[PDB]
């Protein structure tokens, strides 16, 4: 069996870009993107894609019209298909068993009863977002309970690591490409027919193919070491603050050891974005559901480190400003959960806030990219009262008692500090919560300011 | 300042081997490694070094009454050393405050003593050893409390970070050389000064300078972080036998990630050796001596997770004979915290085994390396006697077994005559791989007719 | 160095009353109030003065006009001064870390910003009312933090360790004058400058100078301690109404050893007033901040102590009535935290209120001395429907079935409790929960009562 035509239910940002780069590396195989929001599928027709990815647009246009289509007519993209990806997005439940750590498998679940209505014969159908463990099997029971004669629809398993900004770059040369499947003789072929799609473009040593249960679990569990590594480290800037010990020393001299590397070792006020919370307290979730307790609160341990940190942070500022910041005016410097993006969700830049609005301060919000709405609506169940969002820096930091940077963006590094001291209330004090200003504390101190920052002693 | 003679005091495992490279990379430098036991210094200057090292005979020889010396003479080398090396093992107490997890720094505190009553004029003083952090604060205080006239001793970290059987190739080509020293303009110039040393053979790039504290952090926190990455491996395994996903599969598709490598990803029954399970306790225990409860139990989540996986292991093992092992042979392969050594320190072997025998089991033991007799001492405290079997082959430990459980991936088991096995074990019969060492041959034992039972897979 | 000028910043009831005997006995050191409120300055320069304090109005005016002087410009009257009283109140902190225990350092940190900006030369600055300790380092940092050409400011804690009622023979009797400055030459200067103004009247063996974290600590320390005696007493209530033993006959029995002392050994439903449970409290906050958990578990027995007699009480109160008060009379006699005050600030019968309250209760309160509103707005639908502010003591118990007596008022031992009785529906109880009817339980019996008090069987 050879994959001719594909269908992604789902024209996110996981369902475009990975279709766009199969269409393009596979130009005889068809690849139809379908999704329900015909604003969507209308921008992905259009000169300006419905989300921005470096190479994107050069990828799709070069492909669209082609053999890269986008469109509304799901149905008839699903019946002519012979691979169906599946990359709608499984939102975190909001209400009942599970709230806020279990996964929402209601789209994933409304997609797989409109496959297996307008599907004859034989289909792959393939888990592209993450999912929680074991809902390949709930996809299967699905087609169990709703099966036609002849019709043999095969389940996979092949989870996304793309990242945002660099997802065609990790699409072209990924670091591997996961494929999961049933170890019976059927899975094995649906494996191997997606793996010679795979196989257009990316080395065959690089393609691992496991049970779909592993593949499931791996996704989850690369999110979960990574979100570790940055608790562990920022445990260890804890110890260093207490001991005279400086974390990026330490951070140094740990990544040197090969066995342990050097990524992912760099202290902060608390890892952010959409992934790696979400995937560790999914799954804690999930262990809990299998009798595992002991697993479960062993990965509950990053998140209540994280959580940890940046508490540990902002009782640092309000202890530094007296255990009192009511109406003090306060400068915090990047909302981003890193630089480089727009992106806020689980920015540790909310949560410092939000601690720092609950004793009344005055805070004057500047990002370079991060939109003023989207910072309302973040602070926002006291946010009219209390948050002010600057144009520039100097705007966020005149008049004030302390300037908090919760963002690595470069420019920080960059500011005319001795201006910004001049027009601060004294004592003038600054919290670096990313260790952006290393190097700069002799200035700094010099000029006038308190210098506070992670992993290093007062 | 150009150190010309060496001291170290301690010539045991890690003070041993890194003067002794120390001599071979520098001709012109003066080495002598000083001890208390007489057995020891006479076995360093004997053909038969008191310590195996591959490449260590020929080091030391080629360096042994040129300018590597090894004596009794302790406050004569003391007074000519211009660097000062305090190689003396700091076991964990076992009494009082911190008992189980701190370090005991009275041999160091004895060591700083010994140096401050026999040093005039300036010397560096350096910690090698694993120690405690702040540790090179108590040196500095003996120091200080006991200061002579024109007496300038400054003290540095440099944590070693040599492995067993494979030290003097972890010398002569180290990750990272780590000292640490006093931001001071004098605690720089000793920093220089031993950076010169290590100069003659380490590129410039890999030796790091920090000061004193984050020296002696990021020796703990290095073993911390490979501890932590075996028992998140090792948590996920329990995961892949509830879900039916495979932790090798896991953490194949893990370690492709450049971000989290591919090293210390191997799920097992849970780590061992001397080295992992103290740091992380001594870590514990100083988080808790600075008010930082949340770092504590966070660090004692990796401790936690391994004993975990060593009584899940052993339940299996119970839960699979009927939840009786009263009088059952029970054959265990491998005693060695880990293949292709004779160290038994916190092996998995022995809790495993201390849980069978909790259950009356009779154990026959096989491990090709560990002597017997460390075997009986380490399982004693009448139980091992009328419990514990030590066999000479695997063969002899399985005759008339219910269960062969493989606690150390020796590469021999991989080899054996399974087959030939289970004609003599009692049926059901049963092989627990707790190593994983098994992997591929699950299909022919399976059809030999053995109950194949191992971490992270599911029971199939 | 000689004081000459004394400004005080905040014309309350602390810094009103001790800058006005200060003027009183230094006839030629010049006093001046500032305040922001113009109504206190206008009613402090008027016939009638904002607070009421004995003997407060024959100082004032014996020195209003000559050498103590009330006024707005704060700016001017701090440039001016030598010696500076930072006597604003520290509110409990309301949102954030240490809500509820924590002192608000708002307005000492606005104070001290002031002072700084105003202030040339060398100078005095004085805390004197109740802060939590180290709260003269962060004045100190502001002003470090903010230095000019030639400007010494020195920071001192002097606690006021007056009350309400008696502050005029507190200030002019003291106890002890507590004064805490830095050991540095420079602070001990400071120190006894300010202790020769109080040598003016207040004889050197009962100035006592320690360092400024000692001064601030023995403040809120002796209230800690006052208030452990009520609830140590009061814990043994407890144990004589479970063993027949009467707490009055073993407090006097206690207070007549002369290493414990006879003062503050009542048993009553519980302590209250706007110091101890605060003083507390911000000891408790301080502890767990210094990670002293021992210590503050240990101080928090005191809170819960008090808190369990309340309870307790109100408790007995509910069971005598077969556990259901809902639409039952209960007359509440007695509403201020001690008697011969308007004061309800954390008084007992706020709590018990609330506990019948709670049961559905209709409540008649009187009291003979806190005005209507204050009663509403303590206890305060449910006020509405359920809270009756009673004119006299007769009027709250017709139709009652039971007296609850909160506040240890003289009257409540005079009423006539046989008219009381005759119109209080049966079975009657009396709960006298300030011991004030003692000697009177065998006439209550005998006219029908059952009548029940803390610490009696």
């Amino acid at each position: 069996f050879e994959i001719k035509k594909i269908c992604c239910i789902g024209a996110g940002y996981v369902g475009g870009p990975t279709c766009s780069v199969i269409a393009h590396m596979c130009p005889e195989i068809r690849v139809t993107v379908v999704d329900v929001n015909e604003s969507r599928i209308n921008a992905w027709n259009s000169p300006t894609l419905p989300i921005y990815e470096p190479g994107l647009k050069e990828v799709v246009e070069s492909c669209r019209g082609k053999n890269l289509f986008f469109s509304t007519n799901i149905d008839d993209a699903i019946k002519e298909a012979d691979l169906v990806f599946i990359s709608v997005n499984t939102p975190t439940k909001t209400y009942g068993m599970g709230k806020g750590r279990a996964a929402d498998l209601k789209y994933i679940e409304a997609c797989a009863r409109r496959i297996v209505q307008n599907s004859n014969g034989y289909k792959i159908v393939t888990e592209k977002s993450t999912v929680p463990v074991r809902a390949a099997e709930s996809i299967r029971r699905i087609f169990d309970a709703n099966t036609k004669p002849n019709l043999n629809l095969q389940v996979l398993s092949n989870p996304e690591f793309l990242a945002e900004g660099t997802a065609i770059k990790d699409l072209k040369n990924p670091d591997r490409v996961l494929i999961g499947g049933d170890e019976t003789p059927e899975g094995q072929r649906a494996v191997q027919a997606l793996c010679a799609v795979y196989e257009h473009w990316v080395p065959r040593e690089k393609i691992l193919t496991t049970n779909t249960w592993s593949s499931e679990l791996s996704k989850l569990a690369a999110n979960a070491f990574l979100a570790q590594r940055i608790s562990s480290i920022n445990s260890i800037s804890a110890l260093c603050e207490a001991t005279g010990a400086d974390v990026e020393e330490v951070a140094t001299a740990i990544g040197m050891d090969q066995r342990i590397g050097n990524k992912f070792l760099k202290a902060s006020v608390g890892f952010g974005g959409s992934c790696f919370q979400k995937d560790v307290l999914n799954l804690v979730y999930l262990c809990e559901a299998l009798n595992l307790p002991e697993v479960a609160r062993y990965w509950q341990q990053v998140i209540d480190m994280n959580d940890y940190q940046r508490r540990r942070f902002a009782s640092r500022i309000i202890d530094s400003l007296f255990n009192t910041v009511t109406d003090k005016k306060i400068a915090i410097l990047g909302f981003a959960f890193k630089k480089d993006t727009g992106d806020t969700r689980e920015s540790s830049s909310i949560y410092i806030s939000k601690y720092l609005m609950d004793e009344g301060a005055h805070l004057h919000i500047y990002d370079p990219k991060v939109p003023r709405e989207q910072i309302v609506v973040d602070l926002s169940h006291q946010v009219s009262r209390l948050v002010t969002i600057s144009k520039d820096p100097y705007e966020a930091c005149d008049g004030a008692h302390a300037v908090v940077i919760c963002t690595e963006w470069d420019m920080f590094k960059e500011l005319d500090y001795e201006r910004i001291h001049k027009k601060m209330l004294k004592p003038a004090f600054i919290f670096d919560g990313r260790r952006v200003l290393d190097g700069l504390h002799n200035e700094l101190q010099t000029i006038g300011f308190q210098i506070e920052t992670i992993g290093k002693k007062v």
